[PDB]
């Protein structure tokens, strides 16, 4: 079993590039099926989910050219065929094919082995009912096709919002989505569709209005950066770096995260789609309270924690999304960090230097914190159970080594 060995204390310096948003690309790819021509995607992350999606597109009749970070997909040869369960079960959001095939063919036969009910509830309003026979579900629209409807999301859902929006652009009439998700991935998908010739308004707000169109042409879209991976490296560069420029990062997708950094005293210049983090000193301890977008992302409270340990004073970290996301606390405490837990609150007192130890990555974002803390601590830090970290952050070991860090993979 492999592990990450880190000798910290060294100042980091150089350039680093953020990969494409995973949560966005999984919706962009199946949405291409609606197009009548080739659609090109730029800045596509090289992850297992993308590779899996490409195989499915190819199995349904789509030709795909893959090179650099670019995906050229021709959806013209896509056939209306059922999707086998043994090919879609390994997918994150395979339900994004639902709204895709509904707008394209008016039906979708899916294999079965509940947050998916909100998707169906929206499809129901658009005249699409789901039949169940054996181990298969077939979403079938009316003979006239999908039609617009006033949909109020009883629960804020990123998936249900996107899936509804995908099936709405090629429907008949006006579709209004109230209480919709405001996440950046919603805007990214809507941007792709609008550039294909759709009519989407209010993307990014609580009210999205879609005016259906008959045909959709091709276009070229650039996938938005992973805002979480961005905030991870920004927190890293501020903690141990002395001059790191984070490339391919949208400042407008980290409004809440940036505001908290400025409260600490984090100095940084912003130009183009990049952020240059200077060498930090005299940081102030702040309080963190996670919230739905554009609130403080719950997937950023852990990678920010080591930077808070660099700060001076005491603060409090509260996660309203996941009240039990504290599996990083004990591991950081093993590195001589003044961090503890009570109820749901995460107490911390930054200021004192950390010491290298043998820690285990419990989850993805927690392990990212251990890496940052590993670069801070004096001595050697060995992190076990890191297979999901290497998948969460593509080429992370090489990226940090190019920053001047003594990070290394050891297959034990």
């Amino acid at each position: 079993m492999r592990k990450i060995v880190i000798n910290g204390g060294l100042p980091l310096q150089g350039e680093i590039t953020i990969s494409g948003a995973k949560n966005s690309v999984v919706a962009l790819i199946p949405a291409i099926i609606l197009a009548d021509d080739v659609v090109t995607l730029d800045c596509v992350p090289d992850i297992s989910d993308v590779a899996s999606l490409v195989e499915i597109m190819e199995l349904m009749g789509a030709t795909v050219k893959r090179y650099d970070d670019v995906l050229e997909i021709d959806p013209r040869g896509v056939q209306n065929i059922p999707m086998p369960y043994g090919k879609i079960n390994s997918l994150r959001a395979s339900y994004y094919f639902y709204g895709s095939l509904l707008g394209r063919f008016g039906e979708a036969t899916v294999g079965l082995p509940r947050p998916i009910d909100l998707h169906l509830k929206a499809f129901e309003a658009m005249g699409a009912t789901a039949s169940y026979e054996g181990d298969n579900m077939k979403l079938s629209a009316k003979d006239t096709g999908l039609h617009g409807a006033s949909i109020y999301m009883d629960t804020v859902s990123v998936g249900a919002t996107i899936n509804t929006m995908i099936a709405a652009v090629k429907a008949n009439g006006r579709t209004i989505i109230e209480n919709a998700a405001r996440e950046p991935e919603i805007i990214d998908v809507a941007t792709l569709l609008n550039n294909m010739g759709a009519h989407i308004r209010g993307a990014g707000t609580n009210i999205i209005i879609i005016d259906g169109v008959e045909r959709l042409h091709g276009t070229r879209h650039q996938v938005i950066p992973d805002r979480i991976e961005a905030g991870t490296y920004i927190s890293l560069a501020a903690a141990v770096g002395k001059g790191i420029r984070i490339n391919n990062v949208l400042y407008e997708h980290l409004e809440g995260f940036i505001a908290k950094l400025e409260e600490m005293g984090v100095r940084m210049t912003v130009s183009e789609d990049s952020i240059f983090v200077e060498e930090q000193s005299n940081l102030k301890a702040i309080n963190i309270k996670t919230a739905p977008y554009p609130g403080f992302a719950t997937d950023l409270q852990q990678p920010l924690t080591p930077l808070l340990l660099r700060a001076n004073g005491r603060g409090t970290i509260v996660d309203t999304i996941y009240e039990k996301r504290v599996n990083h606390v004990f591991e950081l405490a093993k590195m001589d960090a003044d961090i503890s837990t009570t109820n749901g609150h995460i107490l911390y007192t930054g200021g004192r230097d950390l010491r290298g130890a043998s820690v285990k990555a419990t989850d993805l974002r927690a392990g990212a914190a251990l890496v940052i803390a590993g670069l801070m601590a004096e001595g050697k830090t060995e992190i076990t159970n890191i297979e999901f970290i290497l998948r969460g952050y593509s080429d992370i070991i090489e990226k940090l080594r190019n920053l001047g860090a003594d990070i290394r993979l050891v297959e034990d």
